[PDB]
């Protein structure tokens, strides 16, 4: 294997043969590529058309290289709620609201997470705003989850080889194929996810990469642009289950959501962020709270997905009232405040 | 502009706007570009499928910021004979043995050259094997071809700037859009050309390129995968007259040369190509001298094309006479003696 030989054959248009990027991945991840050899290898393989076969092979590589979360710390039925990021509106942090609200509603949640790149505030950010610790090593994020219901796996943290490819990623500027692996790399490898994609043909191969792992999980695509479920219309859904994936088209006025205008979805900095994520547990009602619980009952769906039994629609209706009933009975700010005290006592 | 527009215009598989092209190359030849953005931008250009207008804005950048020939000392029938090389064949130096040759006829010379890039020895090599000064700033290659009727241009030595572009392409390894720059950048201008080309499928853009800036050129690919009209069956010829490209099939048959096998041209290291350039030049038959001669007479071809009036046919039985006739009076071996001297003497 050689990088003349693998760039060759995608800039020829070609599919990887297997292993091959399996192996790029790696000359990557051990600091043995150059920054021109990364880039065009990203590139290359954005327009090609990444495989699942191939960005499975990515995310694989990653994995192997990232700190694991100790033996046993981790419930078969964790969920991560996290997206892609790179839809370039200012939203609030819906991804981070969701994951709380789901943790409170009693599903375990261990969130894969990051700094913005090019919004405002990402959820890392918010979360270090809210004052909840982000920088947490591995033994730490297993007592996080077995002690409050949830914990966050700050990317940079469990995947410090990456940091070749991250600045590479932050040089050129344009999403590519490495755009996708953040979802795909949580570091505690949770089988079940309400899984964001900012990029309307790249979603697809995320699911099928989730599929391969035989994962319970909804990838999601607003047909506004959110890598988020949205109330501002419908959203695409690849829905994963049994190792396969099906193409469904989702509509939140079906389950009676009020339509929303993506201006009231709006971000701002880690401040502003934090107080609309505080206002949301604290019982405001209106257009956050909704997409918030539109988000956290798709995460209770995809973790009831886990079971042959699940049954989509009843799915919604039970996930819609247990994110609903966490919030309004202050299990969600509670959680949050529980969250805040842990990281406060070390 | 920036890069995350221009780059993302090209991975969205659009062409780029006027001046986008120029931009980029602007920043990559003024050390403003990152090695990462110099890599994105050469591989995004070539999967998008690259136009004649953005390689013409890419060459056209290179040329600006190239040392020129000083005012009035470039002949307006100057000819230069060069390819792309990346051919992979390990062939003798077709292009530069056949400027010999033209140069010999009488036809001005005005070589753009590098040494090899892949293969065993390159045009650049085999003249600083022969005793050739290769890398004669801009005033003594104007004396070089006042005074011996041919001038050799080295690339590193009229584009210091292309450095860092330079860097990322031997880096990267795979061919790209900057492969077809050499040929597109002589210093001196000549206005027409024997242009050999490797990659079938950027040809037809490279001549597109010389058609706008009103070149005689034969842009030629063997179809073998030689860039050089070859001898071992038929090469593909992209005409440039009159500010326009017509496709032809040439086959040597025509003109009564012999099939030979592509192992007949086989090359070795600078010695080995530096003794088949004076076997060819003492009047030695077969095969190479075969090659060399119909390459010399494709670039007298493209000379009287800068007349309206020249035939395509006739033209080629005079470029044929005149080259074989060059060889055996012993004016290309003298030319040859007299141009090692012309570097000697100061
Ligand atoms: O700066 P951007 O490239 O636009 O990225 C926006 C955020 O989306 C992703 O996280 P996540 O889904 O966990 O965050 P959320 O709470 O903002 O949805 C990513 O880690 C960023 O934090
Ligand atoms: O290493 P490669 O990428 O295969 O390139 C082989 C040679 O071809 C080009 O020159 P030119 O056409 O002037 O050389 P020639 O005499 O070998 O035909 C290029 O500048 C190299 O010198
Ligand atoms: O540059 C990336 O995509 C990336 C790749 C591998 C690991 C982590 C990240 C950061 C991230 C985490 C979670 C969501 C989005 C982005
Ligand atoms: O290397 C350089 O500094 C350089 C600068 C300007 C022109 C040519 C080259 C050499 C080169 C060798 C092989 C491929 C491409 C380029
Ligand atoms: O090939 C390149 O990267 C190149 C680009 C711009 C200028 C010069 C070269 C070197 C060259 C000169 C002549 C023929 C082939 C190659
Ligand atoms: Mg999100
Ligand atoms: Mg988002
Ligand atoms: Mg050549
Ligand atoms: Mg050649």
């Amino acid at each position: 294997p050689s990088w003349p030989q693998i760039l060759g054959r995608l800039t020829d248009n070609r599919d990887l043969a297997r292993g091959q990027a399996a192996w790029a991945m790696d000359q990557i991840m051990t600091g043995n590529a150059r920054p021109a050899q990364i880039a065009a290898f990203a590139v290359a393989m954005t327009m090609k058309a990444p495989t699942a076969d191939e960005v499975g092979e990515l995310a694989g590589v990653m994995l192997s290289h990232a700190h694991p979360l100790p033996a046993d710390t981790v419930p078969d039925d964790a969920v991560d709620v996290v997206g892609t990021g790179g839809d370039g509106v200012n939203t609030v942090n819906l991804s981070t609201m969701a994951a709380i609200v789901v943790a409170a509603a009693g599903v375990p949640v261990v969130k894969h997470g990051n700094r913005a790149a090019s919004s405002l505030s990402g959820g890392a950010d918010t979360l270090e705003a809210l004052g909840v610790r982000i920088d947490l090593g591995p033994d730490l994020v297993a007592r996080s989850l077995a002690e409050v219901g949830i914990g966050f796996c700050f990317a940079p943290r469990f995947h410090p080889s990456y940091r070749h490819a991250a600045a590479v990623r932050r040089e050129i500027g344009v999403p590519t194929v490495f755009n996708l692996l953040g979802p795909l790399t949580n570091p505690a490898r949770p089988r079940a996810g309400l899984i964001g994609c900012a990029f309307a043909d790249l979603a697809e191969v995320m699911a099928g990469v989730f599929a391969a792992r035989r994962s319970s999980v909804l990838v999601v695509h607003g047909d506004d642009g959110l890598d988020e479920l949205t109330t501002t219309t419908t959203s695409t859904i690849w829905r994963v289950a049994a190792g396969s994936v099906d193409k469904l088209t989702f509509d939140p006025a079906g389950f009676g959501f009020a339509r929303a205008q993506l201006d009231q979805l709006a971000g701002g900095d880690a401040q502003a962020n934090a107080a609309a994520v505080r206002a949301v547990l604290g019982g405001a009602r209106g257009p956050v709270r909704d997409a918030v619980v539109l988000n956290a009952a798709g995460a209770i769906v995809a973790h009831a997905g886990l079971s042959s039994r699940a049954e989509w629609l009843p799915a919604w209706e039970e996930g819609l009232r247990r994110a609903s009933a966490a919030i309004d009975t202050g299990a969600a700010e509670q959680l949050l405040a529980r969250w805040v005290r842990f990281g406060r006592q070390i």
